[PDB]
């Protein structure tokens, strides 16, 4: 795995969109989105965010990340995470996170990283566990069926 990352272009739409799989995948990176996904959707959503970042090896856009909060010399939160099919368990979502960390220290001076996670995402708990993040806290939202959810509030000290 040879990785790049660059700021999202419109070129990149399409493809970043192809990524969630199902309505859990997308449910679990963009909550507020509707299935089917769209360029359209992940356009709205990186207009109101910032931030956003693909990941490239060998000439393919594997991973995209951006913030949905982010507070001057605070803290940022992850979203959107999101990664290409073929290239699960291969480290883009790890090599990502990196960058998006080093990008919240950088430009918003964060001290902290948050990142919530739903219950039902046991690879994304415990990849956020492996890269240092602890849980805080457990809020109930509901899924688009209306069935309760435990979203997990986590967060990792930045340097
Ligand atoms: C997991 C996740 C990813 C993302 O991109 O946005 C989110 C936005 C969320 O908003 P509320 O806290 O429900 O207002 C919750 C979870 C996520």
């Amino acid at each position: 795995m040879q990785l790049s990352h660059r700021p999202a272009e419109t070129g990149d739409l399409e493809t970043v969109a192809g990524f969630p799989q199902d309505r859990d995948e997308l449910f679990y990176c963009y909550p507020k989105a509707i299935w089917p996904f769209s360029v359209a959707q992940l356009a709205a959503a990186i207009a109101e965010r910032r931030g956003s970042t693909v990941a490239v090896h060998d000439g393919q856009v594997l991973g995209f990340a951006n913030f949905y909060q982010w507070q001057h010399g605070d803290f940022c939160a992850l979203g959107n995470m999101m990664v290409a099919p073929a290239a699960r368990g291969l480290g883009v979502a790890r090599y990502l996170i990196g960058v998006m960390e080093n990008l919240a220290r950088e430009q918003y001076k964060a001290r902290l990283m948050k990142i919530s996670c739903f219950n039902a995402n046991a690879a994304g708990l415990l990849l956020y566990t492996q890269l240092g993040y602890q849980p805080r806290a457990i809020a109930e939202r509901h899924d688009p069926d209306g069935r309760r959810v435990a979203l997990i509030q986590m967060d990792k000290p930045l340097e």
